[PDB]
């Protein structure tokens, strides 16, 4: 792989986001090797969970996910961690999310990673957050964190993104 | 929630689709809202993370992936576990199958963990996740993936692998989901 020349980067839609077909030369370990490449990109976005340690508890949302609704997904509904995309620095676009997402304006935030959820052919990288908090088309969830650890067993939480956040959350062990 | 489609557009449609998504939403009280998004279906995949509990390894793959060039990964060499489309092929059948071409073990048991939706804002994907233990005698081939694919495959200390994470040498959902699942399994004790 190494030596990456790019040969011709083709827009096959712009309607909002976009979708290219991307030509490179890629030389093999072994060999020059002309990749066609379709690339999607939605740009970069930014997910926090909310967690309690007095109550246990974690916020999660639910909301229609379009996506999922064409491919087995029934109701379309997905409970997901508060999200949103980033023009915004990814901190200042996430404490934007939590306060429209959600109803809480967080105090201090932890980032954990950034990672790329799907690069077969998405662009998108995620910025990974945590928050303890007090005090639209989305329902809040409050749910025991517990009950949220089991919903991944069952299948009920079924979200990336947001079994990652539950993971590292688990891991912590400021819910201890 | 009511909701009904109500336009389909094809906005490309190459072998892989991209659709604009019109839908009627109806809300709590009872208004339908109109909504138009973006849909891109790659379609589903599986994925699969190779450990050993003698040698303390795991197995992961390295290769080329344009989408994050251009997106922030200079070399756009990612690390990753072995993966691949369904390609109309159930779940296990598809992953033991990329396993072997991709890395080179023929695995024995598998462990099904979930099946997710890894960027549910535009894309249909749904990743069926496993993780399976590696014997060095499973070893037939050196992998390296098919057709015009350069996959290098990388044996590892686990507490190496999740290291990685923490220095962003490893930054791939997927992959970090295993790690950590097999962290919490104990597995690796
Ligand atoms: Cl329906
Ligand atoms: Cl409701
Ligand atoms: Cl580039
Ligand atoms: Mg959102
Ligand atoms: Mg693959
Ligand atoms: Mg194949
Ligand atoms: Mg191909
Ligand atoms: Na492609
Ligand atoms: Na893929
Ligand atoms: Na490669």
């Amino acid at each position: 792989t190494q030596q990456i020349t790019l040969i011709k980067d083709k827009i096959l839609s712009d309607n909002y986001f976009t979708l290219h077909n991307i030509t490179y030369d890629l030389t093999r370990k072994d060999e020059v090797i002309r990749h066609k490449r379709e690339v999607y990109d939605r740009g970069n976005g930014a997910t926090i969970l909310l967690y309690n340690t007095k109550k246990k508890t974690v916020v999660l949302i639910r909301q229609f996910r379009v996506a999922t609704w064409v491919n087995g997904n029934e109701s379309g509904q997905l409970i997901e961690s508060c999200a949103g995309l980033l023009n915004d620095e990814p901190e200042v676009c996430i404490r934007k999310a939590a306060i429209e997402e959600t109803g809480y304006e967080v105090g201090e935030v932890r980032k954990l990673f950034e990672l790329y959820m799907s690069p077969g052919g998405v662009t998108e990288l995620i910025h990974f957050f945590i928050a303890e908090y007090s005090d639209e088309d989305i329902e809040v969830l409050e749910l025991p964190f517990s009950q949220a650890l089991e919903m991944i067993k069952t299948g009920e939480i079924r979200d990336g993104k947001t079994v990652l956040l539950l993971n590292y959350l688990q891991t912590s062990h400021l819910m201890d």
